[PDB]
């Protein structure tokens, strides 16, 4: 008679967290679809509110994607991973961001985080990973004092909304994964 416990081995790489909620998981039976997608995000919106959603840290590694609370940090909500990842996008709203990973063969899971202000450097860290290397910061920001001003030309549209916009218009379908047989002739 003696007692005894095992324990796994702790993880420890160059990975990014991210200030994020966490609305809850949707289950969806397509891998891909922007309609299937959108459509589990307001699922879960209905049942808890805005401020019903959790704080948790969003922690993107290199080709990984670990969801972790902020009561604790060895607290993992959910445990995904970029190869896993069939397909991602953001809903209707660019201060939304949801992924659908595969959960065993055909079954997909699809969760939900509410990205603030907007989706733009956690939408583009997920998508890049699926490729690699990540730019980030830019650095190129605004001056101020402007030169030569009194002429129609060059919008102030921001970077930000340009690229949150084509996530939520056709996403970003993970390469790696093509075990489907959508070959054409």
């Amino acid at each position: 008679g003696s007692s005894g416990s095992s324990g796994p081995t702790p993880k420890t790489e160059l990975v990014q967290k991210f200030r994020v909620q966490y609305l809850g998981m949707l289950p969806v039976d397509r891998p891909v679809g922007m309609d299937t997608l959108n459509s589990a995000i307001e699922n879960l919106m209905t049942s808890s509110s805005k401020e019903d959603w959790p704080s948790v840290n969003m922690n993107v590694a290199d080709a990984t994607v670990t969801v972790i609370s902020e009561k604790n940090e060895e607290e993992v909500l959910v445990e995904c991973r970029v190869r896993f990842l069939s397909f991602m996008g953001v809903g209707k709203d660019v201060h939304t961001f949801a992924f659908i990973m595969d959960t065993g063969n055909q079954r997909f899971e699809c969760h939900v985080f509410w990205c603030e202000p907007n989706a733009a450097n956690v939408s583009e860290a997920v998508q890049a990973a699926c490729s690699g290397p990540s730019s980030g910061i830019e650095g190129r920001g605004s001056s101020g004092s402007s030169g030569s001003s009194g002429s129609s030309g060059d919008a102030a549209v921001t970077p930000e909304e340009r690229h949150l916009s084509k996530m939520q218009q056709n996403g970003y379908e993970n390469p790696t994964y093509k075990f489907f047989e959508q070959m054409q002739n």
